[PDB]
């Protein structure tokens, strides 16, 4: 059984770049909604699960097979909002301050600078077409190397590729606020981006 | 724990339309790949289920979106798999011949012929750009009428729509036999489609 | 070179069910986005095309590809918004008046009534688990039956599939609002939607 | 107009990895089917850009919508056909030899050997869920770093994703000699693989 995680810092904090009343809705509504909506779906699997342990039926199979979606949404939504929630600080927390060492190193190595990574990933999340995410990610198959990748959807990155920075890109992330100008939102985010907790993940 | 369904007939049965020599491949090799892998992505699923309920984080939660998509590939799998043996059939035990009773009448209201649909579906076939099936389908949500519809890979139709015949369009499914004329196999499988079976289908609604 | 429609009524006309602000936003701000993008989509195709002629590289063929899904997305943007505000209407105008003809006889043989199919189309809009559309359309590949069609982000209905309401279920459509609770929306926006104009469709289908 | 590339080596000459009946249907059926749809959906859209500019409709947006698909999936199997003959090569002609220079540097500094490359690439290529392709890429976007990407069906590598080898998983591409073995052909490729051309492609930056 999965819970809403709690928070670092009070919705308002983020303000004025992400409004306390976003923040509400975004983790009381749509986050418990994801929690809610996961754990459902994980009992819903347990019971099919026995259910086709004991008759091991095509109908049944099919029966789990129309689940899968749900566990995946749900699943999803859930695990890149909690990444989310852990990857945003207020600026007296260490908010949009650069990050340090072996992550700072890497950064610069690869995209030159901090503005850089940050300049391609708004390209990123501009680039999402529909509903979704950016991920800066460290990809533990090729040697470690920093990437940036897009899902949609509550798609997320998995396995070998660990997530470092997680930015919402669902309209309900700063409609009420910004509305259509989303390249607004996305510039705007990096101020209160926790790169102490990216550093964190990348070690 | 699933495992192979009976076949209602012998490998080679469906001669010379499709090959024994595909049909032997095709059951004992793909078709128990996605049994086994089937049976292992669900008993995972147990055991992060269990790891979940012990630690419920949203690193174990990542481990079970992961598993999904291998229960979603190989359930599919096997469920298609399932679904295509029982809508084949040799002429002996009616392959070819056509529907009967309220399925035929659907045919003749919604198509106007068998014709109709089977090149619909065939043009359906050809359409699937990459690995997947067709399917015929009774929609229980529209007032239970016909559609054909495409799924690529092992994904399936589910919840109202009902499958009433199964065409894999997998290259495993004919290359051996046909190779790159996947028209002549499109062509060619009817006259062993079981519309029995598929009949049955649709008075069941399941 | 595409163009905005002209509204057949006011940003305003649509209230209660659908916010004036919200519909000034979705169609100046979203749909003109929509505009542009194809128009600019359409352009880039020209200019790859006289690319490959000269050069039928796999690298020209490779940024081919590449510009098809602004195609597809923006093309879809166009399309499908183009559809939402010609099926809906002010109540003045008819809005969430039921449709009438052979529209209506199949609407009554295939799902009981019009409210079993509105109830069918929600549960749809419901179940787009993301950016999408449901569409309610006439199949022309099956005996020219209805059916109701989710589909994600800019996706939409081609071929033997005519559209004959086209319902948004993006966030932008809905969130001023709405907000979270969606499913208020999904159900408030049939006493605006034009049944007459998706009976149209469906004869001219 | 795209045409079917000239070959570099004999339907045989990949003998015993890949067959020369392989070869033979794979270059004159398979690959010459997405020559001729790729040349067939861009004509299309020409005649749709053409009707679109006089009456610019939803509905004819909404044909373009689906001619697009279609250029979409010929552009990629003409495309990644074309970059698979060119990486292939029988040993005579450097098949199986390691790659030089930059790219050996590159591989070296992110996997260790290119031992460890090919190991992931098998994975990734035993992990495509239906028909796909695999591909080694320069990342353009990250400091030019190497990667290893799938992709389903005729979906291919567009962008700052630059395919260095493009090895073909569909099952047209080993059937006739390997069956459901495809883990063994995934192994067997390597001996023929060119690292020239995937150098080649490494050091330009393009395709
Ligand atoms: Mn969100
Ligand atoms: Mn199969
Ligand atoms: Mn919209
Ligand atoms: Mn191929």
């Amino acid at each position: 059984k999965v819970t809403l995680p709690d928070l670092k810092w009070d919705f308002g904090a983020l303000e004025p770049y992400i409004s306390g009343q976003i923040n509400e809705l975004h983790y009381t509504k749509h986050h418990q909604t994801f929690v809610n909506g996961f754990n459902t779906a994980v009992d819903q699997f347990q019971e099919l699960s026995d259910l086709l342990a004991k008759e091991p039926s095509p109908a049944n199979a099919r029966k789990m097979i129309a689940i899968q979606q749900n566990i995946k949404f749900h699943g999803g939504g859930f695990t890149n909002h909690c990444l989310f929630w852990e990857n945003l600080a207020p600026e007296s927390q260490g908010g949009g301050e650069p990050p340090t060492g072996a992550l700072a190193k890497a950064i610069d190595e690869q995209f030159g600078s901090l503005d850089e990574l940050i300049k391609l990933t708004n390209t990123k999340l501009a680039g999402v077409q529909g509903s979704g995410w950016a991920f800066i990610v460290k990809n533990l198959s090729n040697g470690g190397k920093l990437d940036v990748v897009q899902t949609y959807n509550q798609d997320t990155v998995t396995g070998p590729l660990v997530p470092l920075v997680a930015i919402d890109a669902w309209e309900h992330a700063y409609y009420l606020q910004y509305q259509n100008k989303k390249a607004d939102y996305f510039k705007a985010i990096w101020n209160v981006v926790n790169w102490k907790e990216a550093s964190r993940r990348f070690d």
